[PDB]
C-alpha cells in the first residue's frame, strides 16, 4: 500500500502514499504495462460523489473540513444537482480546481510553477465571437511582451453534451501544413488535417512555411467559426546561432507562446471542454521535436550538410552533433529576444526539487517518466535516474476526441 | 484479445496477441504504473505445470507437438519430478531455453541477434575452480580477439536453495572502485561495495583507476573463492578522439567484453542462479552512462574544460556538446581497434526491424521503453516514437538478491 521510489544517482528513497487517493485508471494491468502508449453526460447518480470528493478536498485545503460552511456547501450542491442535474463552481473552487489539475498533470515537467497560474473565468461567454475576444486577451496577458506568464481561460462547462464549447485548434498558435503536388509537405506536417478543415471552412491560405493558423471556435454546440488572431499579438522569434553565421539563412522561426487548446478540464465531476492553457517553452520541444522529428520540420539533414559533417556513417554521430547545435540556436535566439524559455537541464532540476516538495507536503507526485525525461541527453538530466509512479488524480486535464469526428453540422 | 501499438513517426500499427501467453506479473495495476521502477525451493505441485508449459513450447517450436516423443518426454519429466522433486533438461531444451530467455528479455535492445547464441553447458561443474576454468573459456570464446560472439555459460541449477552456484561479480569484467578517507572515489564508484568484499576475502588491490576485479565464485553453496582472470584474456581499448589529440591524455580506457553475471535464468520452472552471458557494447553504455553518470566516472566537466565550452550557464548546452564528443571517441576507439561495438542509431534501427518481424511471426515482442530508448538523443532514434508493450514471458532472465545479503557463511 505504501510505495517506495528510489533515485539511482543519489540513493534518496521517498515514500508515496498519495497514489491511494487515485481515481481514474492507467491502462496497465498486473499482466501488461502500457506505460509507453500515448492514448491509453454524468448522470445525477454519477455526479454527486464526484462533487463530494472535490468539495472535501477543497475544504481540507483551507483547513475547514467538517465545518458548518463545508456541510452547508455540500447540501447546497446536492440540492442543485437533484434539482438541475448539474451544479456551478464558486470562483474560489474554479481557481483551486484549475491549479490542482496542473498540479496533477503527470506529463508536465513544469509543475514547480503550479500555484502561480492566472485563471481567467470565461463561464459567462455565450458566442464564438466572445470566445475570440477572451482568447486574444489570454494571448496578450500570457505573452506579456516576452516575459511569459502562465494562464488558463475557462469557458462554460458541458451540459447535455449537445452544447459543448470547443476550440478546434490543438494549440492557440500553430503553423499550417499543406500537402503539395510535388509529394512533399510545406509547413508543419502535424497540422495538415486541421489546415484542410480551415480551408474548407473558408480560410484563404497564404501557402507558406510558417503561416499562423486561424482559430476555429465552437460555442454552445454551434458550428465552429473562423477568426484570425491579430498578427501583432503573435510574438515570434527568428532562429540564429551564436557561432554559425549561416544558421539564420535556413529561414527558421518559431512562436513564443505554447498554449494547449484541445484538452478537457475535469473539476468535481464537471467537464470544461474548452479551457486553453499556456506556459513557456522548454527548448527541446522546438529544437528536438518540432524541428528534428522526421514527421515534423525534419531539418537534421540540411543542418548537418551546412556543418560539413561526415554523413556516410551513423557512427560518426552527425545526427547527434547537428541536434545539439539546433538546440543551442533555439535557446540563444529566445534568450537574445528576451522571450522566456527554459533549457532541459534547468527544467528537470526544478522538477526534481518540486517532486521532493510534493513528497514531503502531499505524500507524493504522479509523474510519467516517458514524458518527463527530455527527448535529448536523457541520462545527463536528473529525472532519468529518478523512479516515478504514474497515477491519475482529479481534478485533471484529459484528452478528448477531435471535434470534427464528433460534431454534427 | 488484440492489443494495438502505434509508431507515431510512421503511423504503422501492429497488433499484439503474444501478451496472452504472459503469466508472470509486472508491478503495474489498473491504478498505478510502475514502468520506471528498476526492480519491481519450488514444490512438486507448482513445478509440473511449469515443466509442461515449457515442454509444450519446445515441442511446438520443433513441429513435434503431440508426437510420441513429446508425450514420452512429458511422462519422463513427470516421473522424474514425482521421485526426485526436480528434473534435468536435455541439451537441446537447455539451448532452446537460453535462446528464448534472451528473445523474451524486454530490456534488451540487441535481440535481433537472439537466435545466434553460443550455449556452454557447464552443468557438470562441481567446484569454484571448475567455475573459474569455464568462465575463462567463455571470456576467450566470446572475445574472439575483438570479433565478439554472443555466449552464455550455464552452471548447475538450484536444488534446495542451500547449494546454489553463484558468480558474486555483477559482470565478469569490471573495474574496482575505492572510497578514499576524504570521501572521493578512485576507479568506478559502482563497484565500491563489491571491491570491499574482494579485499576482505584476500584480494591484493592495486588501487588504480582501471583495475580489473577478481572473480568471486561460489559452487554448490560453499563460501566463494577468489580468482584472477588471466590479464591476456581481458581485451581493453584506450580511448582517443578522431579530431581532438588531447582526448587520449584523459587516460581513459574500457574493456571490450560486457558480460552480465548476476542474473537468474528460469527455464521450465528450473532456476539457473549462475548463468553469465555476454554480447557486445552499444557505445552509449560506456560513453553516456559509464563515463558521464555523476555517480560513475563523471568526466563531463573535465572534457568540457578541454573543449573550452562556455560552462557558466547550462543553456549553452555544454554538457550535451561534451557528451556527443565522448561518445564519438568511444565508437572511434573500438572501431579503430577492431573491437565489435554498435552505435545507438544502428542498434535501435535494427531493433525496430526485429520488433516488426516478431509481431508478424510471433504475435508480439515485449519491450520496456524506459530501457530500450538510449540515454542520449532519444527522439532522433526510431524507438522513441514506437509504442511498446511490456509483459513477462518464460523462459526469462530475472534479477536475484546480491549473494552477500543471503549467503550462509560456513567459515
Ligand atoms: C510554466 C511553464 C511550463 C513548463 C516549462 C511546462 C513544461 C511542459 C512540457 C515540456 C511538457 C511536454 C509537452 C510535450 O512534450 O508536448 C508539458 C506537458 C503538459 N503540461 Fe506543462 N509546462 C508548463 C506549464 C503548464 C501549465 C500552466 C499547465 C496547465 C495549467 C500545464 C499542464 C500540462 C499538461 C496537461 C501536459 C500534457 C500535455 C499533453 O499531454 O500533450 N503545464 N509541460
Ligand atoms: C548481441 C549484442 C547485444 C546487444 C547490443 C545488447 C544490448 C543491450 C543493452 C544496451 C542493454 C541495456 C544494458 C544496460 O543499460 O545496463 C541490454 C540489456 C539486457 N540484455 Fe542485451 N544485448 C546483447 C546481447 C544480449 C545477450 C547475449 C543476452 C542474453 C543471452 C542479452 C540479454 C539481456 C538482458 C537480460 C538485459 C537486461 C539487463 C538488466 O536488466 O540489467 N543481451 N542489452
Ligand atoms: C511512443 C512514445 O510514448 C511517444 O513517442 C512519446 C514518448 N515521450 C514523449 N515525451 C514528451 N514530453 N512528449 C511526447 O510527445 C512524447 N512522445
Ligand atoms: C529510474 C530509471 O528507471 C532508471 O534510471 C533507468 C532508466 N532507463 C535505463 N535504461 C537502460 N538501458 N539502462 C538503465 O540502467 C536505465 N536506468
Ligand atoms: C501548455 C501546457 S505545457 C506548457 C507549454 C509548453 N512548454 N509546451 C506545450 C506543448 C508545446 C509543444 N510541445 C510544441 O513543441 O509546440
Ligand atoms: C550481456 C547482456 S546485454 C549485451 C551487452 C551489453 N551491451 N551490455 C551489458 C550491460 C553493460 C553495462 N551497461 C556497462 O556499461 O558496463
Ligand atoms: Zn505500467
Amino acid at each position: 500500500r505504501f510505495l517506495k521510489v528510489k533515485n539511482w544517482e543519489t540513493d534518496v528513497v521517498l515514500t508515496d502514499t498519495l497514489h491511494l487517493k487515485s481515481t481514474l485508471e492507467t491502462g496497465c494491468t498486473e499482466h501488461i504495462c502500457m506505460g509507453s502508449i500515448m492514448l491509453p453526460v454524468r448522470t445525477k447518480d454519477q455526479l454527486f460523489p464526484l462533487a463530494k470528493e472535490f468539495l472535501d478536498q477543497y475544504y481540507s485545503s483551507i483547513k475547514r473540513f467538517g465545518s458548518k460552511a463545508h456541510m452547508d456547501r455540500l447540501e447546497e450542491v446536492n440540492k442543485e444537482i437533484e434539482s438541475t442535474s448539474t451544479y456551478q463552481l464558486k470562483d474560489t473552487e474554479l481557481i483551486y480546481g484549475a491549479k490542482h489539475a496542473w498540479r496533477n498533470a503527470s506529463r508536465c515537467v513544469g509543475r514547480i510553477q503550479w500555484s502561480k497560474l492566472q485563471v481567467f473565468d470565461a463561464r459567462d461567454c455565450t458566442t464564438a465571437h466572445g470566445m475570440f475576444n477572451y482568447i486574444c486577451n489570454h494571448v496578450k496577458y500570457a505573452t506579456n511582451k516576452g516575459n511569459l506568464r502562465s494562464a488558463i481561460t475557462i469557458f462554460p462547462q458541458r451540459t447535455d453534451g449537445k452544447h459543448d464549447f470547443r476550440v478546434w485548434n490543438s494549440q492557440l498558435i500553430r503553423y499550417a501544413g499543406y500537402k503539395q503536388p510535388d509529394g512533399s509537405t510545406l509547413g508543419d506536417p502535424a497540422n495538415v488535417q486541421f489546415t484542410e478543415i480551415c480551408i474548407q471552412q473558408g480560410w484563404k491560405a497564404p501557402r507558406g512555411r510558417f503561416d499562423v493558423l486561424p482559430l476555429l471556435l465552437q460555442a454552445n454546440g454551434n458550428d465552429p467559426e473562423l477568426f484570425q488572431i491579430p498578427p501583432e499579438l503573435v510574438l515570434e522569434v527568428p532562429i540564429r546561432h551564436p557561432k554559425f553565421d549561416w544558421f539564420k539563412d535556413l529561414g527558421l522561426k518559431w512562436y513564443g507562446l505554447p498554449a494547449v487548446s484541445n484538452m478537457l478540464l475535469e473539476i468535481g465531476g464537471l467537464e470544461f471542454s474548452a479551457c486553453p492553457f499556456s506556459g513557456w517553452y522548454m527548448g527541446t520541444e522546438i529544437g528536438v521535436r518540432d524541428y528534428c522529428d522526421n514527421s515534423r520540420y525534419n531539418i537534421l539533414e540540411e543542418v548537418a550538410k551546412k556543418m560539413d559533417l561526415d554523413m556516410r556513417k551513423t557512427s560518426s554521430l552527425w545526427k547527434d552533433q547537428a541536434l545539439v547545435e539546433i538546440n543551442i540556436a533555439v535557446l540563444y535566439s529566445f534568450q537574445s529576444d528576451k522571450v522566456t524559455i527554459v533549457d532541459h537541464h534547468s527544467a528537470t532540476e526544478s522538477f526534481i526539487k518540486h517532486m521532493e516538495n510534493e513528497y514531503r507536503c502531499r505524500g507524493g507526485c504522479p509523474a510519467d517518466w516517458v514524458w518527463i525525461v527530455p527527448p535529448m541527453s536523457g541520462s545527463i538530466t536528473p529525472v532519468f535516474h529518478q523512479e516515478m509512479l504514474n497515477y491519475r488524480l482529479t481534478p485533471s486535464f484529459e484528452y478528448q476526441p477531435d471535434p470534427w469526428n464528433t460534431h454534427v453540422w
